[PDB]
């Protein structure tokens, strides 16, 4: 008589009422909304409608029939049978994965949160507790690095093509194209053109190979991609609410075993929207966060109740962060160029500018002139104007004509427009920062079968996943720019077993050549003690060769992986090096500095001494570099850098040491080698060095072909040399400091690929400290040594007795501090 139980909507007499009448009257039962009108709006069972009367509107049933007719609610056993829910159970190790036929090959779904940032799950995981158990039993990282520009489109599409995107050609969710000239926007018809998009997504890899794909919305997956949709895909719609997604999905895995899919995408806004709307710490977006974990948990559910729950593989993870945008921290180009009208500015922390007459200036337009207008004009200035080849190498964002030639690199939390009109509320969360910002790093839990339990996994980049995702579905990956094997310690039963690249022609040989020591025009230091008889110091006894390779090559040497190429061993007492006579330098030179090694101030300019293992060249001579206004030279191995006595090292003067080397440069190189190099060696127990130049004319981060590089020497005093794009550093000591470089158990790398520039623009000099100021461009300039293996074709570590994906998982390691 208290209770609408059993009578919903049947008019009473003298008992509370359950008819929509009672409302306005007030006099409806205490559970009228919950047993009447609630099922209509929302997908669970509760208390007030376990064994209701079947209702015809309700969207799900908690009738007692619900199971024959199969239609219960998810949480129905949990809520009225007393079962627990997925959440519920403690972990157990999925070892021998429960599939049904069809499933020999598990199923992987691909669950994206929008916007998730790393940082949410750290703070908030006692209010997540579904995500929170998936990383307490599967394989997780407290961050994952997304690719630069860090935005929607293009991280979602690189996460399932592996490619960066200025290969993808998704390079922002607003772009450009001038051999099209067209423009792309999410909210017009040119988002369905296929000409925006590369390379091979993971459904059109698992097609060709024969699985199927059902994607509940992914970025690209509603496009015909090299002619080819997913199997079942849906035209985006942000209306769809979350649960009719995943319980779409759930149908899907009821289908037979022919038209049943593999790989499996589900996409949610959250908590992407409330991060805009109302910040990343907002009462917004913890509601957001915990209806997202009800979403992962609603799955979960659905899954045990198909037997699922121990077949397939997740992978829960977003794009990207999110950060608090400032009205305060938002810089308007107009205040330095005024209200100018020939130029379109991409607003945002990733902002780009470009002429407004396009096609036509596209290519002609004058980039430079605006980049120098913009330069150094404030001191502790949040941004930074950068020619895209000019740009870290570790953004990989030059490749694509779609990057326009001019970029900017704004400083965390601060965002760049023309003027406060073109652009939307400044006070917004925002995200597109630099892939290294704190904030900017993204969520990934891996759970099922192929996943190992309880595991954290260093930091990794979200391009390595492509190829994670076809060894789950043992589907060979289409070329991309991870590296296959690098995540093997995620999984299981690694299907992929890498190997160290093997190189194409054998060490050429660069033997002593009896010659005239012959006058370079040097004027060298009184100090400096020369090479008196050259034949008798480098007529090594294989006894003392052995000493030194052991010394100076403790990972092996330097590899080269190039096609065309004629490089040869050059031995001396404290390094070794790759010498190229097809370019008249060294591709790479190795050494190691001690903890107690000495590092002369002995001037040591404009002296050289001949090396009769190769021919004598013009650009080899003091005189070719003495008053010459166009470039200077350099030396790989460091002549400061004495162990036998207390001078300068005289074997590290010979010709074969040398790079062309603009003098704006040389401050940084020597910064580095005098005072830099020394702390390293002293924090760390010693340091081995490899470095060398780097060509990358084309700036896509490969190293240049040699037929390339003929058509891209310079003429100077009517000789043709060659001048470096970048040069590459590699630092290499051990995690443990109790153990010098020559006897690591694990290595502890930092890499670099610094540019090579004829002015310090980039670093705004002027009344500040030489000290600072270097080690800042350094920071900024670090790159994967991958990154360095790629842009050199040199391939390092090879002779280390760990096994190849340990070595790659090194490789592919980025420093952040
Ligand atoms: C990330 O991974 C990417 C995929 O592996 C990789 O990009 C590939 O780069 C190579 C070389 O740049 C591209 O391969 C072709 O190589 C020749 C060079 O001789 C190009 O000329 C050729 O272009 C073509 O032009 C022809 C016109 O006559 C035509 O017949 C061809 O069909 C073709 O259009 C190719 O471009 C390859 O396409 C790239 N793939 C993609 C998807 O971009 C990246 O280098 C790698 N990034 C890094 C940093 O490692
Ligand atoms: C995008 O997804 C939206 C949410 O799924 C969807 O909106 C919903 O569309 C349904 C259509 O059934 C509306 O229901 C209306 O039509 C039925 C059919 O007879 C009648 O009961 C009523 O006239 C009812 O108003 C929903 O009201 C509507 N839901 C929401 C929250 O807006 C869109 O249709 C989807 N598609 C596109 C392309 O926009
Ligand atoms: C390149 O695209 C631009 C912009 O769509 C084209 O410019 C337009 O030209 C038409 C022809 O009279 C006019 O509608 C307008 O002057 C422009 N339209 C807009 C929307 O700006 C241009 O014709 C295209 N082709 C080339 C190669 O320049
Ligand atoms: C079906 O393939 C897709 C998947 C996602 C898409 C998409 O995802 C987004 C949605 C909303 C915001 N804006 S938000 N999250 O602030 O409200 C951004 C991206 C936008 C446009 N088309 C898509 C097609
Ligand atoms: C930068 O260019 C603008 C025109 O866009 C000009 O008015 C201004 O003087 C320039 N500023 C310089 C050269 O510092
Ligand atoms: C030329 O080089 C010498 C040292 O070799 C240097 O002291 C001098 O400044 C230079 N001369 C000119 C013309 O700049
Ligand atoms: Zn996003
Ligand atoms: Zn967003």
């Amino acid at each position: 008589v208290k209770s609408c139980k059993g009578r919903c909507f049947e008019r009473t007499f003298g008992n509370c009422r359950c008819d929509a009448a009672c409302v306005e009257l007030g006099n409806c039962c205490l559970d009228y909304q919950e047993t009447c009108i609630e099922p209509e709006h929302i997908w669970t069972c509760n208390k007030f409608r376990c064994g209701e009367k079947r209702l015809t509107r309700s969207l799900c049933a908690c009738s007692d029939d619900c199971k024959d007719k199969g239609d219960c609610c998810i949480n129905y056993s949990s809520v009225c049978q007393g079962e627990k829910s997925w959440v519920e159970e403690p972990c157990e190790s999925i070892n021998e994965p429960q599939c049904p036929a069809g499933f020999e090959t598990p199923p992987t779904l691909l669950f994206s949160l929008d916007g998730f940032r790393a940082e949410y799950l750290h703070t908030w995981g006692g209010l997540l507790p579904v995500i929170s158990k998936l990383k307490k039993c599967g394989t997780y990282t407290k961050n994952m690095r997304p690719v630069y520009p860090t935005k929607t489109f293009p991280n979602h599409y690189s996460i399932v093509t592996g490619l960066y995107p200025e290969s993808h050609g998704i390079i922002d969710n607003k772009m450009y194209d001038p051999k099209m000239n067209a423009s792309f926007s999410l909210k017009s018809k040119e988002k369905f053109n296929p000409e925006w998009y590369k390379g091979e997504p993971i459904w059109v890899t698992a097609k060709y190979q024969g699985l199927k794909s059902g994607t509940f919305f992914w970025p690209g997956s509603d496009v015909e991609i090299n002619g080819i949709f997913p199997d079942i895909y849906k035209m985006y719609n942000g209306s769809v609410p979350f649960e009719e997604r995943i319980l779409a999905v759930l149908q899907w895995l009821q289908l037979p075993k022919d038209e049943r899919p593999h790989f499996y995408t589900l996409y949610l806004e959250e908590p992407d929207s409330s991060g805009h709307s109302y910040g990343p710490v907002s009462s917004e977006v913890i509601k957001a966060l915990q209806r997202v974990d009800g979403m992962v948990g609603m799955l979960m559910d659905g899954l045990k109740e198909l037997n699922l729950h121990r077949c397939l593989n997740l992978i829960l993870i977003s794009d990207h962060g999110m950060e608090q945008g400032s009205c305060k921290k938002y810089i308007y180009l107009n205040k330095y160029l005024g209200d100018v009208k020939n130029i379109k500015v991409i607003y945002g922390p990733a902002a780009r500018l470009r002429p407004s007459d396009v096609p036509d200036k596209y290519y002609s337009f004058n980039y430079e002139g605006i980049a120098r207008n913009l330069s150094c004009r404030e001191p502790n200035q949040h941004f930074k104007p950068y020619l895209k080849h000019f740009l870290p190498k570790r953004l990989h964002f030059a490749k694509s004509d779609r990057i326009e030639p001019l970029t900017f690199y704004l400083d965390p939390q601060w965002q760049l427009a023309l003027n406060p009109s073109e652009r939307k509320y400044c006070g917004s969360g925002f995200h597109g920062s630099d892939n290294v910002f704190s904030n900017m790093q993204a969520l990934f839990v891996g759970y099922g079968p192929g996943f190992k339990h309880g595991i954290e996994a260093d930091t990794f980049e979200n391009i390595e996943v492509y190829n994670l995702m076809c060894d789950l579905l043992n589907l060979t990956p289409a070329p991309n720019n991870g590296t296959h094997g690098s995540l093997n310690h995620l999984l299981k039963n690694p299907v992929y077993t890498p190997k160290h690249p093997k190189e194409v022609h054998p060490l050429v040989q660069c033997p002593f050549t009896r010659n005239p020591r012959d006058n370079l025009g040097c004027s060298c230091n009184p100090s400096i003690l020369p090479i008196e008889d050259f034949q008798t110091q480098f007529n090594l006894t294989v006894a003392e060769e052995k000493i030194i390779k052991h010394e100076t090559l403790p990972y092996g040497r330097p590899r080269v992986l190039q096609k065309e190429n004629t490089i040869c061993l050059l031995s001396q007492h404290q390094f070794m090096s790759g010498y190229s006579q097809d370019i008249l330098m060294p591709l790479w030179t190795s050494y190691t500095v001690d903890r107690n090694d000495s590092f002369s101030t002995e001037d040591f300019s404009n002296c050289l001494y001949q090396d009769f293992r190769i021919p004598l060249s013009p650009v080899h001579k003091c005189s070719f570099y003495k008053n010459n206004t166009k470039v200077s030279y350099g030396f790989l191995s460091p002549p400061q850098l004495n162990k036998n006595s207390s001078g300068i090292y005289s074997e590290a003067l010979l010709t074969t040491n040398i790079v062309p080397m603009y003098q704006s440069f040389q401050v940084i190189w020597r910064y580095f080698h005098d005072t830099l190099l020394r702390k390293y060696a002293e924090e760390r127990n010693g340091v081995n060095v490899v470095s060398g130049p780097v060509f990358d004319f084309d700036y896509d981060g490969r190293c240049d072909s040699l037929e390339n590089l003929r058509q891209k020497r310079r003429v100077i005093r009517n000789q043709e040399i060659l001048i470096p794009t970048h040069f590459f550093i590699v630092l290499t000591s051990c995690k443990d400091t109790s153990q010098t470089p020559l006897h690591c158990e694990n290595l502890d790398t930092l890499a670099f690929i610094l540019p090579h520039r004829t002015d310090n623009s980039e670093s705004c000099v002027h009344g500040k400290h030489d000290s600072s100021w270097v080690e800042e461009l350094l920071m900024l300039h670090r790159a994967r040594i991958t990154d360095v293996e790629h842009i050199t074709g040199l391939s390092f570590y090879q002779q280390r007795k760990e096994p190849v994906s340990d070595i790659l998982k090194l490789k592919t390691h980025l420093p952040t501090f």
